């Protein structure tokens, strides 16, 4: 169905939290009998306008968004959003576990995926504003998406900038400095959380090396120290092992004015060239 009924819909765990909303594994269970499908329910857990408006327009978003590289809309019901659920999990924790099976290739496989989704939600004017492999679920060993909306901005067709007026709450070493300074958003500041993304994928998200300890490694509030940093042209490092072709791709990405970084539909088929020849 593209509507489910709640009395139907079974509780099983949590899979995660943040902003001001919760997903959970439930079992869509028409029967009764645990014979049902898995589903991932999103639900906020604020009943104020403004979120409830902003989750309504995550769930029009979502909607509209047909991708193999997407995470899949499945319906509602009446306040919830029902999606596919992936039981890999995020990308994030999928890279630190299965680390000694995976290579560069396959790296490139991924990477190669979340361009062309962006590259699509490029072409719907959405703006994800949270890219990061946290946020990249597993469909399977050769196959990733794109998830959480929950920030998702639609660029009207006028403008191809966002301004938001309250402080981002993510982790600050995925913003661009744009957003930073600014609070800019854009799909070109997408483009350069993507940059970060690539560092995820060939670090395998190895904690030791995040960009969290690289920041504290290179060292006044820290969101003003970075942005100096960055300023001065400071770079996260070639992760270790990393094919200089890729890092090269890693600091396209991460050029300082918006305009100067390249497109996903360019960055398409330099990922996939790199990977006909790993
Ligand atoms: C991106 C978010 N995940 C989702 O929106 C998901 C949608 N279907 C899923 N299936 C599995 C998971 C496992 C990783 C738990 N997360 C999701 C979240 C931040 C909760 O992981």
């Amino acid at each position: 169905p593209t509507i489910f009924e709640e009395r139907h819909l079974k509780y099983i765990s949590q899979l995660g939290k943040g902003n001001f909303g919760s997903v959970e594994l439930c079992r869509y269970d028409p029967l009764g009998d645990n014979t049902g499908a898995l589903v991932a329910v999103k639900q906020l857990q604020h009943s104020g306008p403004d979120q409830q408006r902003d989750f309504q327009r995550e769930i029009q978003i979502l909607k509209a968004l047909h991708s193999d590289f997407i995470v899949k809309y499945r319906g509602v019901s009446y306040l919830r959003l029902v999606m596919e659920y992936l039981p890999s999990g995020c990308l994030r924790d999928f890279l630190q576990r299965h680390r000694a099976r995976l290579d560069a290739s396959r790296l490139l496989l991924y990477s190669s995926q979340i361009c062309k989704g962006m590259e699509y939600l490029g072409s719907r004017r959405c703006v994800h504003r949270d890219l990061a492999a946290r946020n990249i679920l597993v469909e399977s060993e050769a196959h990733v998406k794109i998830a959480d909306f929950g920030l998702a901005k639609l660029l009207p067709l006028d403008k191809d900038y966002y301004v938001v007026r309250e402080p981002g709450q993510s982790p600050i070493f995925w913003y661009a400095p744009e957003s930073l300074s600014d609070n800019i958003f854009s799909r070109q500041s997408d483009v350069w959380s993507f940059g970060v993304v690539l560092y995820e994928l060939f670090t395998y998200c190895d904690k030791s090396c995040s960009p969290s300890a690289e920041f504290l490694r290179m060292m006044v509030p820290a969101l003003s120290r970075l942005l100096e940093l960055l300023e001065e042209g400071q770079r996260l490092p070639a992760p270790p092992a990393c094919p200089a072709e890729v890092h090269e791709l890693m600091k396209l990405c991460w050029a300082p004015s918006p305009q100067d970084r390249p497109s996903f539909s360019a960055l398409g088929p330099q990922l996939d060239m790199l990977w006909s020849g790993s």
